[PDB]
This record gives structure tokens, C-alpha cells and sequence, in this order.
């Protein structure tokens, strides 16, 4: 319904955030190509949610520059002509920026910033004046508006994707390129990553930390990816979208 | 169907972005209250939206104190318990701080900050703790954000707005009151508002303004308004969503 | 030294952060007037920086529009022109949105925004086309930035403060008035008025509140507030100057 | 005088800003190492500002990560324990996200982004625990707020510093560093930078992007890094402070 004719790369989307935003994405008439490094993990996930109609699995690392072109060709020959964009594959690392080393730093900007780039360069380049109302998604968070003293990499990161996302908007904007590009910054989800921060789930229900007493599922972030998605959202981009349980307002 | 069971007053809803609000919020199953000072406007306002078995008019002036306590019991007998209240009723100025009369100060600020503070205040104590999903939302501005020559007393109000909404938006998160609290920040958009601001469409139309070459339309504001209502932004409150063509991404 | 020919009024200079202010202030060479409610306080404050060739008391309440025009004439008739304006004067209130009486609401804003507002209107006015530097330097505070759930009235004023700010920012630059407006965001500051808010040092001494453990002291603002009075700071304009202890970092 | 028994790395000291920088803390009786890739434009530099009883240059790619225990070596064997680190070493890619090349992407990064984390990290690792009031300052920018449809790589970037900085902020502050973390937020600036920068100064100093009409010199910035360097500023921490013209207010 909402989503009707639309076609999305979800990266990341075989496990938490990233597979409940595939799944709504389903759910609202998109067709969907999830990505992921493992492939038992990934077809799985793309089975759960619908058959190779609206759904396929592609095996992808987001810092693999030459995979992208690959995986844009490869949705747009299944589906048609990509419409949306989401850049949520992204790790966290439990590290001060006085205690992170060199290699830690690397791999998680490859990752989580350098993905993402390659991600709404390549979207586009290949969305740009087609009619598409096309929609870029990049997956901030929490972490690119406040500091965590062990989360300075992720922190960096998160940074880098709220601002650099910003230009792209502009410049798609001013080119009338009929791109959009926001940001979504989720507060504390319980996810796989939520759960291999040991205990981040109960130090970050604390009220100190999230108002709300608890945190967030996958879903809350899904519906106000469907929104971005969505010709509904037509007149925003270079936006920020916080769902965090109220984390950030105090 | 999204925002089935929902009971709605929607201030200042008889005009622009509030009547846009109202419109979606009865098309996705909510029962609503529009209000405004004119009668006749407001009566055929609501007949063009829906019967008055989903939309009524009541005739009230949102810096009215004690009339607010009416208009939730008026809501109330008509559709059973309010759910979810939009401050969306406003006025613009165009006056530098320095050519601000003290009575133009008082006036926009009577509506604008105190009439929201209003209807905030007495949404808390109504809604609070009775399971509804309870929705606050609270409508700044880009100029909640940014400030702007001409909008001094405007720019004020939108400020106060968008910092106390964090605070009641606390309040509620804390006392599981299991109401939230969120502000809409509107680019320009194309209603008697900036018709009456002279010349505003053309300059705010400049790329140097608006990214996007253009301002926005009220439905813009009407579908952010519509999923900050329904139960897929239950871990949304506190936060900010901009809906403004690319004016503060730049 | 580094406030040589400036001359300065502070509103609510007789106490706290105010009077920190105006110590420094003639410290560095200003000229300085401090208003306050209590005349007793207020010479006994102005006497204990200095003698009337440099710092004199003038009773007046913020709140008092008429008033103003005749600070500022008493001012500069024992000084000369008035060059630097903080709109200091404030009061805080501690209760929820929720639990604020129209009466509080009322009282808080009158001092803590229309106070403001007839000081910045009228420094506009008055120090505009003069060659001065001129500098209006806004107390606003981190609770224009995030929300308290009991401070709701004074959260809007802050948060008011802060972008109105901007606004008279703008149109001093845009038409070359030679006239400089920032806002200044201190964390908690031991001063009587924190001291009036039961056991908020304790409370926003947790690292959970403030990172650095401990509150501020009035010299803390006072040296920002230099900076912006002085010429060093003449490319900044409509920003924004936290010191806080790290609060708002997290 | 203000910056008494301090000891300043300065990245890039040798042109723009940072030789304001280095030129303003000298003068307030810090001790200064300036670097620079280039060993002519360096030497001419540091000699212009004084003998190396109180500055020497050190020739350092800020990207180079070996030559940082290095730098800090050589800076305290001259000076004795370094107290100040100015992370202010960076560049400029005038491409779209769209039209940035990997390679360009990458190095912008390394100089950016990684050069600022390796004077960061270091600098809390040598200067943490020893009573020194020590301060690091990462030179942001408006473009680490708001983005630029021709700046992809650099908003990225100074994203990233902003954030990450923050992260260090309050590692520190929790663990009673003694150091602290902020991030100066410069707008256009007359510096090499700029002038690289085809038509930049004539297009930035247009009312509707820098309101002043005109944009700033080096020692702007040098003198809100006087006041972040000294202990003056001992309750800051986490923050950013803009010197923008106007910029990013409007
Ligand atoms: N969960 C939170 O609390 C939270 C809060 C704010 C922001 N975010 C952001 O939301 C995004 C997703 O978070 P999440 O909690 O859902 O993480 P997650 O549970 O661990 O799932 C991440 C998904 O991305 C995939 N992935 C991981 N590394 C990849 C790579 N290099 N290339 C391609 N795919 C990769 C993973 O599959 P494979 O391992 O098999 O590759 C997995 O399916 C992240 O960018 C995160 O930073 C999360
Ligand atoms: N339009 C924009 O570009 C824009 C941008 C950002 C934010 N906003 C905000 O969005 C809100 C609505 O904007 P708008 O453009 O749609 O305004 P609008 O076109 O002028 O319509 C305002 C509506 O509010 C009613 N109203 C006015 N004063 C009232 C009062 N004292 N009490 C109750 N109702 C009142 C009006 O009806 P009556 O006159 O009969 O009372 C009218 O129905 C405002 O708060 C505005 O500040 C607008
Ligand atoms: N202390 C903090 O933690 C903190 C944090 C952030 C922001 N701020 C802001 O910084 C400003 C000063 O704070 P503070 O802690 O130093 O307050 P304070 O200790 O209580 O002192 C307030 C001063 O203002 C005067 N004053 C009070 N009401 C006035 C009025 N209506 N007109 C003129 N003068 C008045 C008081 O003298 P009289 O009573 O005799 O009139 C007193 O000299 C305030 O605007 C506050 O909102 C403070
Ligand atoms: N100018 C502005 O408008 C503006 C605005 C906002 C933020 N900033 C930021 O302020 C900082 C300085 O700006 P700027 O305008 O003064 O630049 P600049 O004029 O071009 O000078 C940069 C200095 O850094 C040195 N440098 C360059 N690359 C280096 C490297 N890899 N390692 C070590 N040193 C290096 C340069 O010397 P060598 O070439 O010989 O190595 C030069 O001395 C930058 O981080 C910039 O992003 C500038
Ligand atoms: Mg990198
Ligand atoms: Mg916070
Ligand atoms: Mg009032
Ligand atoms: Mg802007």
C-alpha cells in the first residue's frame, strides 16, 4: 500500500534494525534485497519474509566498493529500477577513543561510514532524475548527536553519516535530482548488536539513560523507515529522525 | 485504519496545515475536534473533511484558558476520551526584534506559547494513565531552529515550544504516564499563514532558502503528524521531525 | 584590558553568575552598571567590585518595560554610550509542565523572556550605527537545549531566549548595525539560585547529570561572556556558548 | 599572560588558522610546536613568530600515525609535559558525494578524520592524570552542522570530529582526567584553505550565506582557542563553539 512500486536495498537486513525494516518494507508493497556477509543467516531471513517475488538475499559486504554496482544491477534486473536506499549495515565496537586501536578504527569507518558513502553515491547516480521519488535512508543514531565515553569509532562514525548525508540532500535538492536524503537515529534497540554490548540492555533502561524505562524493538525504527520511504515524505530531506525512547531530550 | 480508536483535537484546524491534519487523521480512522476563532469558516471546515460522526467544529481561541477544559469535555461526550492533541493553532508576525511592539510581543506569544502550554498542561492530566497511546503533538517551526530578521516574537515562540515539549515529553516518559510528547518543525508551507506574509512564497521559493526550489503543501505536515499519532512512534517523544524542503539541512 | 572603552549593563548583577559577570568585567577595563530587585544587596554587590568611576547599582526589575529606557539612560549619562548589554536576570521555578499554575507561568516568562526581549530591543536600538563593537550577550541556559521534567516553564523561556537571540542576530548583521547578539548556556552553576532548587547541586553533581562531578561557579560564565564583549569575538554572532560541564555532551 | 606554563601541539601551524593559533598562544605565553608537511613554509613560520625558546616547528603529516609519539616526544623534551594539543591539521575536496572519488574520499579522511583521532588519543593517553588543566581542541566546522552540496567528503569528516570528540569529552570527564574535549566551528575564513577554494570568498560572502556580509580572518579563531586552551574555560567540556559570521544561524 504505502510503498506501492517501490523497489529497496536494505544492507544489513538479514538480522535486527535492517530485517524488521525489510519486513514492513514487504508488508507495504516494496520489493526488497537484503544484504549480508553470511549467506545460511541471510536466506533465511529473506525466506521469512516472502518468496523471490518481493524479497531476494544477496551476499554483500557494505565496504565492498565493487559489490554495490553488482547489487544495483542485480535488484534492478529482478525488480526494475531502484527507488530506495537504505544504508543500515553497521557494527559497533566497545572501545574510548583513548583505548581503540588503529585496526579496530579502520574496520568499523570501512563499515559503518566508508558503506554508507559508497551506498548514496552509487544510489545517486543511479536514482537521479527517473521519477522515482527516490529515497535514501542512512542509519545514524543516538550516537550522532550525543557522546558515549566508550563508543568513540561508533561515535565518529554516526557523526560522519548525519553531516555527510546532509550534502547529499542539498546537492540532490538543488539538482532536482527528485532524490531525498535523511538520517535515522535510533536510540537503544534490542538487537544482535544491543545484545553482544554486555549489558547495554539494562544500563541503558535506567531512566539516567532512557526515560521510557526500557528500550526499543526493531519495528519502531522499520515504521519510520516506511515513512522516509514513502512519497508521504516528499518535502523532507537532510533531516534527522530520532526514535530513542526520549534518550536525547534530557 | 492507522490511527483506528484515536480521539483527536486538532487546533487551529480550519485552515492549512491544520485542516490538512484533521483531513488524514479522520481518513485513517480518528475521531477529531477541529477548533478556530471563526465560526462559519470553522463549520464549513468540518463538513468538508466528514460527518460529525467522525469531525466536528468547536469554536475556541487557543490562548482561552478556561475554555480548554470545555473543549475536552465537549471532545470527550462527543467521541469518548481524547487520545491525541495537536497545538497547532499559530500566528505569524513580520516584525524585526527591534520593530516588535510590546503588544504585537504579548499577542502572538498569548497564542503561540501560551495557548500550546495550555493545551499541553491539561493533555498531560487528561490523558495520563489511562492506556490510550496518548499523543502530544506540538507544532514549532524551522524557525524553532533558525532565526529569522523579520520573525523575532515568532522565532521566540517556536523556540519555547520546542524545549518545553522535552520537558513534558520527560515528565510523561518518567511517570509512565504512557503519553508522549513531540514537535513538528514545518519548512514553508503554501497556507493563508504565508499568504499573508508578504512576498514569502517567491523568496522562501529561492534555492538559497528552500533547497528543494519550492515550498511545501499542508499534507506534507499532515502525514508526519499522522504517524507521530499512531502507535508506530510509541518509542518516539522528546525528539524533533523536520518537514522543510532542505531549509535547515543548509 | 580586554574590555578597554566598553561599558556595560548587567541585569541581575547584584548575585551569582551576574555578579561574576560584572567582577570580571571591570576587571578587564568595562565600565559597568548591575540592576537588581533589592537595593541593599545591590549597593552593597556593586561596592564590593568597585567604586562609582567604575561600577554603579541601578534598582530595576527586568520585567519593568519602562524602566528600561531610564537604566539606559542612567547609564550612559555616568559612563557614555552604552556598548554591552547581558540580559541576565532570571528566575527558575520547579515544577512539570503539568504542575505549573498559570500564575508561575506568567511570572517566570515576564522575567525570563519579556525581560529579555525589551533588553536585546532596546540595546538594538540604542547601540546600533555607533562604532561601538556592540555586544548583547543573553543568558540562556542548557535547559534551552535539552529538557528537565520540572523545569517546564523555565525550559520555554530558555528555550525562547535562545533562537530569538538569533533573530535580532540576524538583523543586526544583514543591515551592518555594528551589533553582535549570542546566547550563552551554562550547565549548573553554584549560585543562590541553584541553591533555592532543593538538593539540585547533589542531584546534577551524579555523573549521570554532569560528567565532570561537580556543578560550575559563576567565574565559569563570566569568562565566556568576556569573550563575547569583547572585539575578540567580533566575527561571532547568533551562536551558541555552552559551558556545562559536559551535560549536554551525553 | 592567559595561557601561562601551557605547552600546544599545533597541527597545521605553519598557514591559515593554525598559524594564528599558534601566533595568539605564544603571545599569551604558551610554548608552541607548530607542523606542517612542508620544512620551508614551516621553519619561516615558526621563526616569524619567535626564537624556539618559545615555538619550533616540526615537520609532520598530522595522517602519519608513528610520527605522533614522536611529535609528543620531541614537544616535551623542548617544552616539558604538554598541556595543550590543537587537532587543527585539515583539507578541502570541492567534489559532490555523487562526483567524490574513492581515492579523494580517503585521503580528505586520513588527514581529516584519522589525523584528528591520533592527536586525540594520544593526547589523553600523555597528558591524562598529571594536573596540567589540559585541553584538546579538534578544529570542526560549520560543515560538521550543516552540509554543502560540493563538500561530500568534508562535511563527513568534520561530522565525524564533532562527534567523536565528544566521546573523548566525556571519557575524561568520568574519569577525572583532567583533560578536555571541545570542537571550534569556524565559518569561511580568509586562510590558503579558501583561496584553493574557487570563487569562495565572493560566493560566501553573500548576505544569504554569511549575514555579516563579509566573512572572517585566522585570528577569530585563534582567540575562542585562547580561551578553550586556558583554564578559563575549565567547566567546558564536550561542546562546540561557532565563529561563523552568522552562517549558521539563518
Ligand atoms: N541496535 C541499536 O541499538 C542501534 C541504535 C542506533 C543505531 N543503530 C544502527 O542501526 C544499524 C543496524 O543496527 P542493528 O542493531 O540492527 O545491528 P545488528 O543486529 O547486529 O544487525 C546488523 C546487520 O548488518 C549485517 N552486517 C553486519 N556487518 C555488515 C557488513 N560489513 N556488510 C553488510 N552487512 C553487514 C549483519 O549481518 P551479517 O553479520 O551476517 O553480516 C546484520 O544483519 C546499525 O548501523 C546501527 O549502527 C543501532
Ligand atoms: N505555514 C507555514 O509555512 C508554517 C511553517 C512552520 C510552522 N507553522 C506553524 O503551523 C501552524 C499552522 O500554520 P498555518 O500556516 O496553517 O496557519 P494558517 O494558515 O493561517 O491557519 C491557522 C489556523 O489556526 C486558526 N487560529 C488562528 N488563530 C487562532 C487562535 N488564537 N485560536 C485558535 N485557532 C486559531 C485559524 O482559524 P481562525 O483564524 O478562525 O481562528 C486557522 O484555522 C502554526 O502554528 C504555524 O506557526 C506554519
Ligand atoms: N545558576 C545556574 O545553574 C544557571 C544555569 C543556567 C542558566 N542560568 C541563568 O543565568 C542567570 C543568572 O543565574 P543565577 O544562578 O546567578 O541566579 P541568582 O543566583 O538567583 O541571581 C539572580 C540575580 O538576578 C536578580 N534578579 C532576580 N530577579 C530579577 C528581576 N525580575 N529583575 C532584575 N533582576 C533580578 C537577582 O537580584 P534580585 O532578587 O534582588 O532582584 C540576582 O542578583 C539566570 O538567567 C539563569 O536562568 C543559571
Ligand atoms: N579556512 C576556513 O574557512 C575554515 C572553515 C572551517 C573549518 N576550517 C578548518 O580549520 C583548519 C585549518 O584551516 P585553514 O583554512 O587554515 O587551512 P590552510 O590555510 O590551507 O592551512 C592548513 C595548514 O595545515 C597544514 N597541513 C595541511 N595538510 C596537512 C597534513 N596532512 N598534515 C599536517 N599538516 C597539514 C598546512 O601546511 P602544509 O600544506 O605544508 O602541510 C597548513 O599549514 C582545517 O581543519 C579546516 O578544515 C577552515
Ligand atoms: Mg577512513
Ligand atoms: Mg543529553
Ligand atoms: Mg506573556
Ligand atoms: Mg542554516
Amino acid at each position: 500500500d504505502r510503498l506501492k512500486g517501490k523497489v529497496a536495498i536494505v544492507t544489513g537486513g538479514t538480522l535486527g534494525i535492517g530485517l524488521a525494516i525489510a519486513d514492513k518494507f514487504v508488508e507495504e508493497g516494496a520489493k526488497v534485497v537484503i544484504t549480508g556477509r553470511h549467506a545460511d543467516v541471510g536466506e533465511k531471513a529473506a525466506k521469512s519474509i516472502g518468496g523471490t517475488d518481493v524479497i531476494r538475499f544477496v551476499q554483500h559486504d557494505a565496504s565492498d566498493e565493487a559489490g554495490w554496482t553488482k547489487l544495483f544491477d542485480t535488484t534492478e534486473e529482478a525488480f526494475g529500477p531502484v527507488t530506495t536506499v537504505v544504508n543500515n549495515a553497521g557494527i559497533a565496537v566497545s572501545k574510548s577513543v583513548e583505548d581503540t586501536t588503529t585496526e579496530e578504527w579502520r574496520k568499523l569507518l570501512s563499515v559503518n561510514l566508508d558503506g554508507v558513502f559508497f551506498g548514496t553515491r552509487l544510489g545517486i547516480q543511479r536514482m537521479k532524475n527517473k521519477g522515482l521519488g527516490a529515497s535514501i535512508i542512512n542509519m545514524s543514531s543516538i550516537e550522532g548527536f550525543v557522546g558515549d565515553p566508550t563508543l568513540g569509532a561508533y561515535n565518529a562514525s554516526k557523526g560522519a553519516v548525519r553531516i555527510m548525508s546532509k550534502s547529499a540532500a542539498l546537492d540532490c535538492a538543488l539538482k532536482d535530482y527528485d532524490v531525498r536524503v535523511n538520517t535515522v537515529h535510533p536510540g537503544y534497540i534490542k538487537t544482535p548488536l544491543v545484545d553482544d554490548l554486555e549489558g547495554a540492555e539494562e544500563m541503558m533502561s535506567q531512566r539516567t539513560k532512557t526515560p521510557m524505562g526500557h528500550i526499543g524493538e526493531p519495528n519502531d525504527i522499520a515504521w519510520i523507515c516506511v515513512y522516509l520511504a514513502s512519497d508521504e515524505s516528499k518535502f523532507a530531506t537532510g533531516a534527522e529522525f530520532v526514535v530513542d525512547g526520549g534518550y536525547t531530550a534530557q
